[PDB]
């Protein structure tokens, strides 16, 4: 028996909330409505633990994630992407979950695709549909009428471009499932360029051979986009560059559609004379820009004089102010209390097409139905937020999910529009607990919000902020900063992924990453400034960069078998054991190579000890089977214990250690380099699955030059064989082992960027093609999504 306290900012919001408390029965969750006078007071009440959840505009998210609020987005409306997999099955499940009779339930085939014809059973209407479930225009037919004959529209645009290129020289490379890869290489002419979601080239990305290709960003095609627009009456005659001195009405000071997009556009067009933040308030500059306005939540009295709320409620971020919100701003414009209204496109209807039109930032006027051509930018959906501590997220999610299933009236009310949520909300879905303001808004929008609130960091060109993942790293990096003479500074994160996030947020400058994190790091636009170099035998390239290198100290992944103690080859591996499921030398390389060949599900349908592999899968018992050396078959040493008992995939080094006597335990003491070999050959000969790229110190592109030079100078000072190495060592520490770099690192070598693909330019084509399929869509995550450019379209109808 739990309760969820929703915070209402107005009397109408409390009325709708009490309507829900009366009419919506959710088992084991009681809805309680706490009343405040404004958005900010509700944010504070949630921060104080007096309320649990509220709905915020996207423009309010960033300031919500900071003091004195410290709120986090938890529940948001999902958008339709061209990367949605198995969409028909999920839509059918969701429809079946709704406790109502007669609603449309999508009809799916045996494979999970949409049936080309979709029918609403209770009404008898039928229509046609493409591979994403979008209705073909005009194909809706009622009962008792000849139905539209429906074709399968399953072939993506890219694969069709392929097969209109191999019949009778541009052949485009595509991601698995027929999406365009963001980077295109012309195999004949050697040119490379970048493309958006539908494969049309973006301007200024084409590069000749030998030259360095442009950085290609991942794109996602998204449907139903809402926009920030300036709405005006057709009777007026002013244009956008004549906004100064006019009367205006806004949805809110903290909303994107009401304020932030407008200010960004005014700054870009140089219409708004204003310094930077912390020198002038944006609100003071806007108060000097407009004569008299209604901007709810504003603290300048002229930006509030046109507001219509009664005293104590005037200009508040609350529906108690009649001019608050998108519909409130439209009301102000209609009642001639302002000359222009700044609001979301969702408040536009064709009823207003007679009197109203849209003011475009290019100094033209257009009708309301041109809002996709006449806007101040896209406005992402609002979100339900709670405390960052996330104590009540489960209860809130359960309540909203059950209320949506039981058809409770969350997204409409007789009392008014946009009360507790946006009325345009179709559904609310749960977000990953990883999602914060940064992940929700995305890198670009996050930096825009950061700059707009005066938090933007201008990095130093002579100092490098190194990110640490634990307290020992922080201590060693503190020693390094104390001896660096202002060249090195220290930041703290929980894990390497947090360090990548901090670098993206402008809170840190560089971090060392192992291979696992490199895919995400390169997807988000980071680059390797330097790389760990482990060749103990040469040391040539360390003191002098470019004393050319023959071996980087890279580990080489192979499978270790016997000189005819056993009879194994690659073709009959079916029917050994592996170090771990997470290890890259082993598991990742062999599994990727196995299931890139064939097709299969190797999880059991291949071999006859791989710790972390469920329990007792057909292996995992030849060793219980935990991802630690507390079982004797974990790691390189335990995987070598796998090959001597129950004999039948490891780095090459694993033989050279323990062979010849170096590890004595009884089993590995009397073993020799002649008794064990590798399949592709003698144990030292290259008979390898693939080479593993070295760990990379990554940073932003603009910071590459500064990071490399500062690291080079510091390396000349400290580390292995340094002028003042007696003061500090880079690759060793009394605080711990392998802290900021692997202790066996010979040095750091500046990454030489080749005129190839950055993914191949780091991983190497064998590793890239084997592990990630040479595709930018091999893995998806919240971070990769936050670094993906959302591109809008009236529909996905490009099939
Ligand atoms: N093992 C090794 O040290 O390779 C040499 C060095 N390091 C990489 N990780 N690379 C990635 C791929 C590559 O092209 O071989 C190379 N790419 C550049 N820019 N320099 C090379």
């Amino acid at each position: 028996a739990k309760q969820v306290r929703w915070c209402a900012i107005s009397d109408l919001e409390q009325k709708k909330c009490n309507d829900l408390v009366g009419s919506c029965n959710v088992p084991d969750i009681t809805l309680v409505c706490v009343l405040r006078s404004s958005t900010e007071d509700c944010m504070t009440a949630i921060k104080d633990g007096q309320a649990d959840a509220m709905f915020l505009d996207s423009g309010e998210v960033y300031e919500a994630s900071k003091d004195p609020y410290n709120l986090k987005p938890i529940i948001a409306e999902p958008y339709s992407s061209n990367r949605d997999l198995q969409k028909c099955l999920k839509e059918r499940q969701q429809a079946l979950a709704k406790k109502m009779i007669g609603h449309y339930i999508p009809q799916c085939d045996e494979k999970g695709n949409y049936q080309p014809q979709q029918c609403h059973g209770s009404t008898g209407h039928c229509w046609c549909v493409n591979a994403m479930g979008e209705k073909i225009s005009g194909t809706n037919t009622p009962p008792g009428q000849t139905r539209a004959t429906c074709e399968r529209h399953e072939l993506p645009k890219c694969l069709k471009e392929r097969q209109v290129a191999l019949g009778g020289r541009f052949v485009p490379q595509c991601d698995e499932k027929g999406n365009y890869e963001p980077q295109q290489f012309h195999g004949s002419t050697g040119y490379s360029w970048c493309v958006n979601a539908i494969g049309e080239e973006i301007a200024g990305t084409k590069t000749p051979p030998g030259k360095i290709p442009a950085t290609c960003q991942k794109h996602d095609l998204v449907t139903t986009c809402h926009y920030a627009v300036a709405m005006v009456k057709k009777s007026s005659a002013f244009q956008f560059n004549q906004l100064k001195g006019k009367r205006s009405c806004h949805s809110g000071v903290s909303k994107t559609d009401g304020w932030k997009a407008l200010v960004t556009v005014l700054v870009e067009k140089k219409l708004l004379s204003w310094d930077g933040p912390a020198k002038e308030s944006i609100q003071r500059a806007m108060s000097k820009f407009f004569s008299v306005s209604c901007i709810p939540g504003a603290t300048q009295t002229n930006l509030c004089k046109q507001c219509k709320g009664e005293e104590g409620k005037n200009c508040k971020n609350s529906h108690d102010e009649p001019y608050y919100g998108n519909y409130g701003a439209f009301r102000c414009l209609k009642e001639d209390m302002g000359d222009v209204a700044f609001l979301r496109s969702t408040a536009l209807s064709d009823e207003h097409s007679e009197v109203y039109e849209l003011l475009c930032p290019d100094n033209t006027r257009k009708p309301l139905n041109k809002y996709k051509e006449c806007n101040l930018g896209t406005v992402p959906a609002g979100t339900v937020v709670t405390r960052k501590i996330s104590d009540k997220t489960e209860d809130i999610n359960n309540f909203l999910m059950e209320a949506q299933k039981r058809q409770c009236k969350l997204f409409s009310s007789a009392h008014g529009k946009d009360l507790m949520f946006d009325d345009s909300t179709l559904q609310l879905a749960l977000l990953s607990s990883e999602v914060d303001a940064f992940l929700y808004l995305g890198v670009k929008l996050f930096h825009a919000m950061k700059a707009l609130t005066g938090d933007a960091h201008l990095p130093s060109k002579n100092k490098v902020r190194w990110c640490t993942i634990n307290k020992l790293e922080k201590m060693k990096c503190d020693d390094w900063s104390a001896v660096s003479g202002g060249a090195i500074a220290c930041t703290e994160a929980s894990c390497p992924k947090g360090c990548v996030k901090q670098i993206l947020k402008g809170e840190a400058d560089a971090v060392k990453l192992e291979v696992q994190y490199m895919y995400e790091a390169l997807m988000c636009g980071l680059l390797p400034a330097v790389e760990e170099y482990h060749n103990k035998d040469d040391f040539g390239p360390c003191k002098t960069p470019g004393s050319p290198y023959t071996d980087f100290g890279t580990l080489r992944a192979v499978a270790l078998v016997k000189k005819s103690n056993k009879d194994i080859n690659w073709n009959n591996i079916k029917g050994s054991c592996h170090t771990g499921v997470g290890d890259i030398a082993g598991w990742v390389i062999p599994v990727s190579l196995i299931r890139r060949q064939n097709d299969n599900s190797d999880i059991d349908s291949f071999f006859g000890c791989a710790p972390g592999s469920d329990t007792k899968s057909n292996l995992c018992k030849l060793c219980k089977c935990s991802l630690s050396d507390k079982e004797a078959y974990y790691g390189n040493q335990g995987a070598f214990r796998c090959l001597v008992e129950k004999g039948d995939f490891v780095p090459h080094t694993v033989v050279f250690e323990n062979t010849d006597g170096k590890n004595p335990a009884v089993w590995a003491k009397n073993l020799k380099s002649e008794d064990f070999e590798l399949l592709c050959a003698p144990v030292s000969n290259s008979c390898k699955l693939s080479g593993i790229p070295p760990p990379a110190i990554v940073t932003r592109e603009e910071s590459i030059s500064d990071v490399v030079r500062i690291v080079a100078n510091q390396q000349s000072l400290y580390g292995r064989k340094g002028f003042e190495k007696d003061m500090f060592q880079l690759f060793s520490s009394n605080k711990g082992n392998n802290l900021l770099f692997n202790d066996n690192t010979q040095c750091l070598i500046t990454f030489d960027r080749q005129p190839k693909d950055i993914m191949e330019d780091y991983f190497g084509k064998p590793y890239y093609t084997t592990v990630y399929g040479a595709s930018r869509s091999a893995m998806s995550s919240e971070l990769i999504s936050a670094c993906t450019i959302k591109h809008c379209s009236n529909s996905l109808e490009v099939l």
